[PDB]
């Protein structure tokens, strides 16, 4: 049924499940050494001080999640937010992916935010499409910037316009 | 004369000075408060401990500089480096922004760098021309992504190439 929730540090073990042959044998993240529980449990709570962070569920297990983090890091920069979504190696498609953008980035805009950026390491028609369908608008890429897996990779930035004017400070997210 | 050398923790007060107007009146840097010399002359020295860190005298003062440093945090983005060149005010459009790459540039090749990205605030002619004139790649842009003096900003992003075995970069010396 795939039901969706706001993340805690109990669910690190099976987030890092989920992430570990992200890590070893793909390139979708860049990460080169898979995190401990301890510091991937850090990680959402870390998160979860400033930013949202999402898990879904099927049968009472995380089958992928969602989160936003810091674009870049001063404060002229502090309405643009890097989101990233990963979803189960089996059964997902997007699929999963959609139901926890369509959650993720409603927040997002109603947060105080006024883009959100997404990097996919290319090629990856399937991730590509998806958040295209979405509405990300492909701004750029980084040619051969990153090297994993014996290999430079292609990295494209897609961004999401959420429209506004006048300027205030972005808004973090309720407790645990 | 235009003598291009190595910086060191006493250039702080002359870097500041050309720094902090970009910083008070321009996006060509996003940071917004001016840092003291004391905290000028810590970035100095903490970025010579790995990066490359230059600046361009004439008649004894220093009149431009030039550093680099770490593009993304993780690993895979080793090989990837930001470049940034300042010039004063009193000699923008002088020559002084060019020669100071020519400089930096080949050290990046031989300390093992694979590309090299400048982030360029957009209304600026004339920083894109000494990029592309320069071998630099319009890669793409991100629109209305900063905040500052009352504006926002676009920022496009322009890549310099190098060549292509993959080992790892390496370091600049001291003194």
């Amino acid at each position: 049924g795939i039901d969706i929730r706001v993340a805690r540090p109990e669910d690190a073990e099976e987030i890092q499940i989920i992430y570990a042959p992200i890590v070893l044998n793909t390139a979708i993240s860049f990460e080169e050494a898979v995190p401990s529980v301890e510091q991937m449990r850090e990680r959402i709570s870390t998160t979860l001080q400033t930013y949202p962070y999402l898990v879904a569920v099927r049968e009472g297990r995380v089958v992928g999640y969602a989160y936003a983090s810091q674009h870049r890091a001063r404060a002229a920069y502090r309405w643009a937010v890097d989101v990233t979504v990963y979803v189960a190696e089996g059964q997902r498609r997007s699929g999963i992916a959609r139901q926890l953008y369509d959650v993720l980035l409603p927040v997002l805009k109603r947060l105080g935010y006024r883009s959100a950026y997404a990097g996919i390491a290319l090629p990856n028609e399937g991730s590509v499409g998806l958040h295209e369908r979405l509405g990300f608008q492909h701004i750029g890429t980084f040619p051969q910037v990153g090297f994993k897996l014996d290999a430079w990779h292609d990295v494209g930035y897609w961004r999401f316009d959420f429209g506004d004017e006048g300027l205030h400070p972005e808004a973090p997210l309720g407790f645990l």
